[PDB]
């Protein structure tokens, strides 16, 4: 895609915090950028749409080739077209505005190029506020093996780079996305929905979930591909589990593990207030060029320092940290397959971490599944008493895309404080 003109793109400034056991904490001036498939994009030469709801203009836009040199992509309106605003150290990101959506945005180093996370022997927090943020919707803050820039030197077709949000990828290969390799999605272009659709192109690569969450339920997954860096798919590498990526993951949420008490409203981690959450990712000899081993998360909230929840499954080691083993035994009492293992398990996750990642942090609702895998009971066709199946408590019937866009559009996710760097130095203790 080309770089339009008609809007300045000015980015949302959000600092965050670099950090080292020696020096302390020290402030980087980074910005936040909206992810191209939310943006207007229309004919290089003018006002007119190359896309417009579900569907392409096929003049404009006969092949891919074509619709990339015909079609730029323009600035945008943060605050009044996609309810995203920044104090500076705060993102809120609203659920509904006018008749947008949900949004993704992306941690920048500079206007130019994503800020390139490298956090194998490190750890990543955040503060977070999901008192607004109800049964059916998803605040996420994850990292996504994406190019700095976007993809702009690999992809001569996209001259819009990182600066309008280009070069998505994820676990799940997914289709919907526009732009891909500098070309327009466009073949056999199929409507999913009123603003939505997908093309013969999905774009795949490892993906951390650092955090996925409701006031009622959270979760954290790590997703390994066999791959290296973003990738167009096409045919069968782009199914799910089968394909390149492990779309599912191995995750942890306390409430599947068994531990029903532990987060949401007034519990352990009371989900009605702000509370910060750490992640550390371990190797095996405590280098950045060891295997990963472990992923450890411990919360903080007025003070107290709070443990990760223990997993509470039969034939499932009472643990309260991701590692390859607890991998293994939980997708056999819950009985899903293995398919985190097969793409490398931790060993090749932590490879994704060493190479560099790029934060996405977004709300959004679920039209496939209705977020039900988050917070309530699934698969639906599953026995709602066999381990693994509950993941909260939110109501089967919830999560309904267009129940929960007319029923709580101000719902809204409040990130902040954002810090990174040597395990044990984003925090700290005392008595
Ligand atoms: O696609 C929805 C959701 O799936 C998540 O994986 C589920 C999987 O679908 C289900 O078969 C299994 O029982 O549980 C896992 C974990 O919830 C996956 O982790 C999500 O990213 C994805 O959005
Ligand atoms: C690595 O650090 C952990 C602290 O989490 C410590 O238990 C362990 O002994 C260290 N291992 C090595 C090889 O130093």
């Amino acid at each position: 895609q080309q770089a339009g003109t008609n809007t300045a793109e000015n980015h949302p400034q959000l600092q965050s915090q670099q950090c080292t056991t020696s020096g302390g904490c020290k402030p980087l001036s980074t910005k936040v950028v909206l992810d191209s498939n939310w943006r207007w994009v229309h004919s290089t030469s003018g006002y007119t749409n190359c896309y417009t709801g579900n569907e392409w203009d096929t003049s404009l836009c006969p092949d891919g080739k074509t619709c990339a040199a015909n079609c730029a992509l323009d600035g945008a309106d943060y605050s009044g077209t996609y309810g995203i605003t920044s104090t500076g150290t705060a993102l809120t990101l609203k659920f509904v505005t006018g008749s947008n959506v949900g949004s993704r945005v992306y941690l920048m180093a500079d206007d130019t190029h994503y800020q390139l996370l490298k956090l194998l022997n490190q750890e990543f927090t955040f503060d977070v506020d999901m008192s607004n943020l109800p049964c059916g919707l998803n605040g996420a803050l994850y990292l996504s093996a994406m190019d700095a820039d976007g993809g702009m030197s690999k992809y001569p077709g996209n001259k819009a780079g990182a600066k309008y949000g280009t070069g998505y990828c994820d676990s799940q290969c997914p289709k919907d996305i526009k732009f891909i390799n500098g070309e327009a999605n466009v073949g056999n272009w199929t409507e999913t929905g009123s603003n939505t659709g997908t093309g013969s192109y999905g774009t795949c690569c490892s993906e951390m979930d650092i955090w996925e969450a409701n006031n009622d339920a959270a979760a954290f997954t790590p997703h390994p591909c066999t791959t290296t860096g973003q990738t167009r798919c096409s045919g069968d590498d782009c199914a799910r589990n089968t394909g390149l990526c492990d779309g599912d993951g191995c995750d942890f949420n306390s409430f599947r593990m068994g531990d029903k008490t532990f987060l949401g409203k007034g519990m352990t981690v009371d989900t009605s207030k702000p509370f910060t959450v750490v992640t550390q990712f371990l190797t095996n000899d405590n280098t950045s060029t060891g295997t990963l081993s472990e992923i450890r998360r411990i919360y903080i909230q007025n003070g107290k320092v709070i443990q990760n929840s223990v997993a509470n499954i039969p034939g499932v080691d009472p643990v309260n940290s991701i590692t390859d083993n607890f991998c293994a035994q939980q997708k056999t009492a819950f009985g899903d397959t293995n398919w985190f293992a097969q793409k490398g398990g931790l060993k090749q996750m932590g490879e994704a971490l060493g190479n560099g990642m790029v934060l996405a942090l977004s709300i959004w609702d679920d039209h496939a599944a209705n977020m039900l895998w988050l917070d309530s009971d699934y698969p639906t066709d599953k026995d709602p008493s066999a381990p693994g199946v509950a993941r909260g408590t939110c109501a089967t019937t919830s999560g309904v895309p267009s129940d929960v866009e007319s029923q709580v559009p101000n719902s809204q996710v409040v990130f902040s404080n954002i810090k990174f760097g040597d395990i044990g130095s984003t925090f700290s203790g005392t008595s």
